[PDB]
């Protein structure tokens, strides 16, 4: 295990402030001999809810509060035990970030939102809609520059932009989610889309930019501006490129609608430090003193900490930060949640790149969110097909559900809520995309006229050998 005695271990993403939370570490052995170990895994919002499937992994996970309702279901989550003293110690706002079933499940950190960033001296006047960017682009380009460039290759990044015209994740009528209502196939966000996939067509953006492309671009001087979050400040006032950080564009008059997220810290059932630990998040890092250590690494954002929140708040790039969120709504925590993710991802992804058009893509959008669960093993891909597709009580036969290409033949375990499917990955994926570092398997799951995407990456190392 991971998690020894006597030893704290935490997983903090490698965007954050990890060395600064290494500071906040030290100075807690100096205090009480236990030490303090931070470490940066890849893909560690994944990488969690598998080792700690059989008690492995950290003491601490910190990820954004969405993933965290997840992990609380499957039983991979303790249960935090503050105070009446504590909680007022912190903003409400953020308490019910981290809470689940009526039980706290996580301490909240700090919340953050995706602002439009711009360097002033290529661009003195930020645009305020979205509308007018391809022009500014023009301009922009017949001077060896660029107007926007973001990671198109998260969600994350270009929802705000979907869900603008009327865009969300899952209904929330009488406060509770319907996991069966997915607003990514409606106009407004075929709207959204379609202005982007044209920003891309009409070569204002490529399809390929990732989120150390439009760093580097950014940072460099080549582009404008932009998206991104409080972390991203760490480097960008490296680079002493001359910034500032402004309420996203707007969209048919209406304005972006960043996720809000509360970076939150997450104690491992199967730790055997659960009071060592949360006496090091609640007086070592939720402190005035411990959050500046990290905050000075990588920004948080607005800290949590109504303390230390206010003392910062004066700052007009959190105030930007601040505005964004208001526009924004709050990530819904409910385990399929990762689902939406994973649809969302395919459908901009494969939007972009012209592989489905928008309406086909959005609407697979919907399907793979609410009724399918894709999982993958390694030379056999497992794919779960919820019987009730829509909520209306009408389920399909196995002889609706068709995998992959014609000589996939594929076992069907057929159950009255799921229809199984158990298929042999290379004979029936449709098309393998070799990156850098990945190996992508693609084929499509087709129901009816809609084709869903099914998509399995694995690193390039399991090609020595046997696949
Ligand atoms: O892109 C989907 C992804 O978005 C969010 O993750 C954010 C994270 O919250 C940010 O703080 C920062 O680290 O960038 C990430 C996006 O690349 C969700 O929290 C995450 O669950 C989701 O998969
Ligand atoms: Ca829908
Ligand atoms: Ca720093
Ligand atoms: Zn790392
Ligand atoms: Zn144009
Ligand atoms: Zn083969
Ligand atoms: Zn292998
Ligand atoms: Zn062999």
């Amino acid at each position: 295990m991971k998690t020894e005695e006597g030893k704290l271990v935490i997983w903090i993403n490698g965007d954050k402030g990890y060395n600064g939370l290494a500071e906040v570490g030290k100075k807690f052995e100096k205090d009480t001999g236990i030490k303090v170990t931070v470490e940066h895994p890849d893909k560690l919002e994944e990488k969690f809810p598998q080792v700690a499937a059989t008690g492995d992994g950290p003491d601490i996970i910190f990820w954004a509060h969405d993933r965290f309702g997840g992990y609380a279901q499957s039983g991979l989550l303790a249960e935090i035990t503050p105070d009446k003293a504590f909680q007022d110690k912190l903003y409400p706002f953020t308490w019910d970030a981290v809470r689940y079933n009526g039980k706290l499940i996580a301490y909240p950190i700090a919340v953050e939102a995706l602002s439009l960033i711009y360097n002033k001296d290529l661009l003195p006047n930020p645009p305020k809609t979205w509308e007018e960017i391809p022009a500014l682009d023009k301009e922009l380009k017949a001077k060896g520059k660029s107007a926007l460039m973001f990671n198109l290759q998260e969600p994350y990044f270009t929802w705000p932009l979907i869900a603008a015209d009327g865009g969300y994740a899952f209904k929330y009528e009488n406060g509770k989610y319907d996991i069966k209502d997915v607003g990514v196939d409606n106009a407004g966000a075929k709207a959204g889309l379609t202005f982007l996939v044209d920003l891309i067509k009409n070569k204002h953006m490529n399809a390929d930019t990732d989120y150390s492309i439009a760093e580097a671009a950014f940072n460099k001087g080549e582009t404008a501006m932009t998206i991104n979050g409080p972390w991203a400040w760490s480097n960008i006032d490296t680079s002493k490129v001359n910034y500032g950080v402004t309420v996203l564009p707007t969209f048919k008059g209406q304005p972006s609608k960043p996720f809000v997220g509360v970076l939150s810290a997450g104690i491992n059932a199967a730790s055997p430090n659960k009071e060592l630990a949360k006496e090091f998040l609640e007086n070592y890092l939720l402190t005035d003193e411990g959050l500046e250590a990290v905050n000075k690494d990588k920004p948080l954002g607005a800290v949590a900490l109504k303390s230390y929140e206010e003392e910062l708040a004066k700052d007009p790039r959190i105030a930007a930060t601040m505005e964004n969120a208001q526009k924004g709504e709050i990530m819904p925590n409910i385990p399929q949640m990762s689902a939406f993710w994973y649809a969302v991802r395919t459908a901009v992804i494969n939007a972009a790149s012209g592989r489905q058009t928008v309406d086909a893509a959005l609407a697979a959008a919907q399907t793979n969110a609410a009724a399918v669960k894709v999982e993958c093993l390694e030379a056999e891909l497992v794919v779960t097909v919820s019987r009730d597709l829509f909520g209306t009580g009408k389920l399909v036969q196995p002889g609706d559900l068709t995998l992959g290409s014609e000589g996939c033949q594929p076992r069907v375990s057929v159950d009255t809520d799921v229809v199984r499917f158990n298929a042999q990955l290379h004979e029936c994926s449709s098309r393998v995309q070799m990156t850098k570092d990945a190996l992508v398997y693609s084929t499509f799951l087709l129901h009816d006229r809609v084709e869903v995407p099914i998509e399995c990456r694995y690193p390039r190392l399991e090609h020595h050998h046997h696949h």
